[PDB]
């Protein structure tokens, strides 16, 4: 295809790319977290078990819908979305925490995520902003507004 | 009534005028292709009958919700909804689009529609954030958001 | 090379069945957005439990125009689909600007009133010629309406 | 056990068993097609499979719950109601279709069998008409209305 | 002018009015005798038939509501007292029925009445054209045929 | 059939009769009213016709459940519950209410049946507190509460 | 200090705890007799009674945790052991009882035991105020007493 | 001209009861507040299973007071609905700045004490005066209450 | 290349999925035959039994469904008309049972070729590896074997 | 514990504590709101009452919602929450209501009550934009669109 | 009552009647394993309480499932199902476990039982494949599958 | 001390059937990535049916892979929790830019007739061990797959 101006959705398409490419490596730093929080889920002992069990997954969970609806707007910002493992480890800031079998560890290791997750999506927010993505700058709104109230209940655990 | 220099929700008169007008041939825009993916649903033959007799169906289902929020933010500033047809045939720019029976017409069709509602929204939004008119600016990024997502989905179909 | 249609039924009396069906569902649509009007217009004591009752009531036209539209497809027919065919065909009037509880319900039952006149002699040329399924559908219809005109007819007295 | 000028619903004997026996006919055409289409349903290929599979599936669902209802009517006129295989195939216009694995196939012998119950249904609604049994009219006016719709939507996919 | 609201003859609706009343009374009069046979039967058919005699009686009570409502919808007053119920039934008061059988031929014996009387009400109505009223009609004879099957086939 | 000290539940015989006779004078009066109520609902007329049309049917369906509940206490005390038309007119204090077209004439029948009931009520329940009946207390306690409510309610619309 | 955690006099609760505890102990006695005439139930009253049945202990079942709880709520302990239970009840063990009449009859029967066990703990919980202690024993009695009604009309 | 009231009840007793019903009612609504602020501020590694749990509680509550302004309205009287109202009135004093569970929980035990007590003292003229409704409100109360409190009190052995 | 499309043996692939069509077969005939049953049923038996044996044919037609797709999954094709069915199946044609008992020994007599049938076929797949078909009979026997306890309790 | 640069959600304390304390004043409004809302629940007299008991209830189970998502932002930009009867009549600018039993007086209290929260909630959304605090912005933004709807219906009520 | 070489299923008597012995020793076992469980429910106290109360009611409501399917294992098999608390405690091998209020005591009483539980089903898996009774096996390895996964969540619990 | 492990099984079986289960565990993730992306970048007028087919069907694989990473922790051993983990030990290979119906359906039944063959190991290790529950996930997993794998190719044709 030869190079257009703007994009199927009518916006510019080098502003576009930029976005999607920003999007693509928090892309990257949620696949590895959810990894993470699956280990979490499994891994954990102890008296916190049931109610770290059900949390864990209680936060896995949101974190793929995020996942599956920033491929999304990837896909439609005309963008290709990371799609592998290899892609991901690559790209990633967010680590790989593997043997957390205890509460705090693992919990903390949620708060630490989160505030990457958190300053990469105000990033983004603040670009979209500047070139007039509104698509992608309420997307970046409601991640943030979600996870700044979880990790608010995270440190709460914590203390 | 006497002219009001802040209307009932406090905005002031002039600007939330202003913005009702463009809400208003925003819905007459709306009018005219939700009346369209009706046809098209009615219409459709071959054997992409049952798949899109559901798709325009669930589209101009969708098109309706916004219809009525629309029409319900031009009354909340304080202004009259266009609420006839003959209204919003002088006001469209999307063109009636009769006997469209084949999947591709179709699509087409919602492509280029949707292209005028995001071009049109986008406007709107802009002008809203000039006055810090919030309650229409949040509507339109609402709208925004879902109409690229679909946007990049019909395009997908089209390829 | 055949004097019936896809579904077994006579050509000629189907096209004129369909062409009835069309000026019906011409009205049905005309209706219908003086019913929005209705509803996002009215003011007063009355909005809350109009606005809901006018939202019950277009929502109610809405399947009806689905099933119309479907009825005039499968009678081999092409049904009326755009805002100026309607508006060329249809005997109900546009009405604007009805803010008033009671203008607004008088106009429901002068809608209906003229509605159910139509779908009866749909039946009556349906019944006769032997199409059964236009037939039910006028009768699902006139129960319906009936019954709803008696209620908007009772909240105005 | 001795014969009753009228039946247990009130309705005249002999012109309730001449009714109940088009019935019995009616309900062996049934059988065949719910059959036919069972193995449409089955034997589908291709990459219409999984609409089809699905398709067939609510298709032959409904002629399930008819065949219920038609054997209830008959059982209601006080008559015995055809409840084997051997006797559907001696009494049925409607032939076995059997290894049809392709939409077009399936799909014109879903015509031609809602073609045969159409026509059967309205001769028996002219007879019940005729006596002035509306409980058996107003079950096939049903089944003629919605079976029209039917045959809509399956030429349409055909074209 | 020359209808009532609904576009009906007047008088014809007048005179469908008066019989949808006499079945209304008939209804009313047989819904009570199914409360009593719902409340008062015994036996070790009681669990069984106190909980068919409730479905036939709730099925009946969503009827009775049609009827008064078709009625009002014929601009006529549908009969709202015991009183006049009394006056109007041909169905009788059948009172202390303890065991399945007589219950259950009572019901078969009302509903013989309901359907006969159903019938000529959709004779009249397909006279005149009321197809409001002839659709409803149809709907309870359809439905009461088959429980009459039912009904009868219990009793076998 | 042979008279018995004591009934199936294990009650005095005597009292529990002096008690289901009381319960099927209320009865008697519920079935009255139940009807009065619901010629409230379909003779309503006016601007009060669909909040009243509803209002009443759900005033009256509560009667039923009631009426329900009442027999089979009857029952329950191995009583005879009265079950024909005829006899609650002869037994009835309230009285059969016809031609109630509008609202307020409605809304009062209601207040003055149901001070009727409760006083009736509130007779049982003591009677029954002075042999020990628990289960007729209980099931008298239920319905003073709820209809004391009711009354509050039907009162403030009056005002 | 006078009273118990939630206000109510020590020796009037552990008196009516332990009445509350023998009642538990003729629950799970009768829960289990019930369970047995699910299971062993024959004849052609097969599904109505195994359904029957399995509604009638699992009603029991929620009497059963109530009863417990509110032992505990007395500050008192629940019986918690099929030995103990055995000591306490008066309803016997009864097995091999697979005809309706024998099961429903024992259905009867037990109750008997169960409503005058709760009579007279309300009366007793009335006498010294203990308002929530009654209030289950009303519920209780008041459901159960329209219960042995229905048994005995089957059994008729 | 009637000693006796809307609902049949002597007048006297019935606004007797209703002042008693008003000041439980200040004590709901001091209670709920404490027990709002209790899932708000909770902190530690307790914090999921009691924000959950307070607001369980706190839920239940609302539905009490609800019922209990009903009661008081049903009565003839008039229910107290004013912050400023509910502090002059009140028992149970204003808990602020809790944030660990244990603090918290006994906080919870010590207002249901208060709640109990109250309760029955009016269930018990609510009883000598026939006043069967009000008599059955508080029966409901209570009962739930107790079970409640065993539970709050066996977490913090 | 040794394999058929799911990774199994060709041979024996195709010599389960002829048993399986064989039980189909029998399923078949045996919906068709408890169809008769629910509608023919009379006697105070009517409203059970007509539930009952909707009940039972209701899980027979989805135990077909899933037999037919088996077939298909081995690569084989499923017999799919009357006429197939009624060369191949053992069980045969039942009509006019009108009776309570008749038409519940008639489902004990044909469960007891489905389950001998199935117990043959768990066999050989068990034998061949083939734990897809042998999973599927697994679950229909337990079922089934649950059932003919419950109908042979009803007629004791 | 030590003050800090930065907050637990990242974002500057300073401002963060500023946005709260703000937030705190707006909560007080709330809960006297919701108070004199639910009197005007209660004590609602006349032909009315149904529609506006039932109407009042409505309003303050969303008000409730907004109360409990705005004490959690508080919390979330780790302040803390006002949580007294006391603390919010002494911040509060809407006065406490009572006595009103009449349907225009109450729906006029409410007008006037939200035309303080939006006013306040406009106040709040800028100052959030000014720092870039985006969850606080978000939820001022979904207050307002919300609240701008109810006031349009509740005038239009009072026309 | 005469004897019969097979059952009603078909299965050979003696080999079904071994094999019901078998089941009748795991179904007393069950029985008092559920009642101690019971008590673990109703005696926990101390800050676990809410989270065992929850988790002990799961576990005691998932028996008593097993239980009612056990039983009718049995008579399937055309054998007797102990039913009485005496035919229990002489044939079971788990001890009453009474006065447990801790959670660790609970917890471990629950791992120590299912290990009995599972030791015995996995006899019985063995036996009855000796002999092809699938029915029971495939009750077995139901049963052992998810207690297995039960095992591990309370040892991680213990840790 | 034992030979056997907590849930009561030999040991070294239950680590060689753990390591065999976490091999499997590493295909499944590598093949639900590959799913992923068949969902994200399909083209072409399948666009609807197979984005939703391709969901449901990476749907089913997560919920397996959370059932075998449990059955190694049941197992008393670890389950492979990192994506580097998967790629070290999967046999199935990445597969990235599938953008055609067919290609990214083939795909599925590739990666299908792998798990199929690696489960069928697994059932015959278990069987031989008397692993009956690892025995009983197994059988599930292809009697499931293999009705899948029949779906797949039957499109395909
Ligand atoms: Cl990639
Ligand atoms: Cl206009
Ligand atoms: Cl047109
Ligand atoms: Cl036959
Ligand atoms: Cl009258
Ligand atoms: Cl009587
Ligand atoms: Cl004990
Ligand atoms: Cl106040
Ligand atoms: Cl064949
Ligand atoms: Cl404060
Ligand atoms: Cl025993
Ligand atoms: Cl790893």
């Amino acid at each position: 295809s030869n190079a257009m101006a703007t994009n199927l959705i009518g916006l510019d398409t080098t502003q576009s790319q930029k976005l999607a490419n920003a999007l693509n490596n928090l892309l990257a730093n949620y696949q590895v977290f959810y990894m993470n929080t699956r280990g979490y889920h499994w891994n954990i002992q102890g008296k916190e078990f049931f109610e770290l069990h059900a949390k864990f997954e209680e936060i896995y969970t949101d974190l793929q819908l995020k996942i599956d609806e920033l491929a999304e707007r990837i896909l439609t910002l005309s963008a290709r979305p990371m799609h592998s493992f290899s892609g991901y480890l690559k790209a990633a800031q967010i680590k790989e925490h593997t043997d957390s079998i205890d509460g705090r560890s693992s919990m903390q290791g949620l708060v630490d995520g989160f505030s990457i997750l958190l300053h990469q999506q105000r990033d983004i927010l603040e670009l979209a902003g500047e070139t007039g993505d509104e698509g992608t700058s309420a997307l970046m709104s409601d991640y943030i507004r979600e996870q700044e109230k979880l990790v608010w209940m995270l440190n709460a655990w914590l203390k």
